[PDB]
């Protein structure tokens, strides 16, 4: 049943994993997981990690798990393991409020990448020909980066340590646009501090975006997953995810039970 763990995070995710004015790490991530520490009688230690080798340091044995706002990715899939999703979000660009992207027609809202039909292509065909000529900018390491990568290839795309950069050189017009999930992005647009930052487009979920939000760890952990599930399923059922969510991105986004 183990006794003390250590969790990785990467420290600028908000408001999933950040600094507070202390350094001290917090948010959605931070609380979650000494919650579910607290469920499985587990001592919980969180740790700060680069994202770029936030998963071979978890591999090399730096560390027990990883809550860092990681999508269950199916390139991810070859190297861990997850826990079931504990937040579940679909993602969306994000632009300035001055572009001309803005206008663009949005043909399907909710948009299922499992399995791409021929309009759903002609959808993401239509977004890739108005971005090409606009600079994209993801951090490096991400589903956004892999989705850029092989579904708009044609589309002109800087890679960024941290999304923080990425936020920063959009403010400064040094890139045209982005893409993140809507719970990154709805905290960060909600805030009056970037009312010159806007949401837009189709809202993507599956294919190389993954399955969820899920919790980082060795495959030979099998009893440290099961643990995890175990705390996770509770955590979903008594509300305690819905509570952290409202509190941290200002709106629901726990999964339902059944899944
Ligand atoms: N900088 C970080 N600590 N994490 C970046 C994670 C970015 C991305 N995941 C987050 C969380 C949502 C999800 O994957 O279902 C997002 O899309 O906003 C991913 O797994 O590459
Ligand atoms: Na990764
Ligand atoms: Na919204
Ligand atoms: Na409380
Ligand atoms: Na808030």
């Amino acid at each position: 049943d183990y006794k003390s763990i250590t969790i990785a995070t990467e420290g600028s995710y908000a408001p999933y994993n950040f600094k507070d004015a202390g350094g001290k790490l917090i948010g959605f991530d931070i609380d979650l997981g000494n919650d579910l520490c607290k469920r499985m009688n587990i001592e919980c230690k969180f740790v700060e990690q680069a994202w770029d080798g936030i998963i071979p340091s978890l591999t090399a044995g730096r560390y027990d798990a990883i809550m860092a706002a990681m999508g269950i990715q199916p390139a991810r899939e070859k190297v861990i393991a997850f826990s079931r999703p504990y937040l579940l979000t679909p993602m969306t660009f994000l632009t300035t409020a001055d572009s001309p992207l803005l206008k663009t027609q949005v043909a399907i809202e909710n948009l299922p990448l499992d399995n791409i039909t021929p309009e759903q292509k002609a959808e993401l065909d239509k977004f890739t020909k108005i971005f090409e000529g606009v600079k994209f900018g993801v951090q490096a390491g991400t589903s956004h980066e892999a989705f850029m990568k092989q579904m708009m290839p044609s589309v002109q795309i800087s890679t960024y340590d941290t999304i923080d950069n990425v936020v920063m050189d959009l403010k400064a017009g040094r890139i045209d646009a982005s893409l993140a999930s809507v719970s990154f992005l709805k905290p960060l647009t909600d805030k009056p501090d970037n009312k010159d930052l806007k949401m837009f487009g189709p809202r993507m979920t599956g294919g190389l975006f993954g399955k969820g939000v899920g919790v980082g760890i060795r495959k030979e952990d099998a009893d440290l997953k099961a643990l995890f599930d175990k705390a996770i399923d509770a955590a979903i059922a008594d509300g305690t995810v819905q509570k952290l969510s409202q509190q941290w991105f200002g709106y629901d986004a726990s999964p339902k039970q059944h899944h």
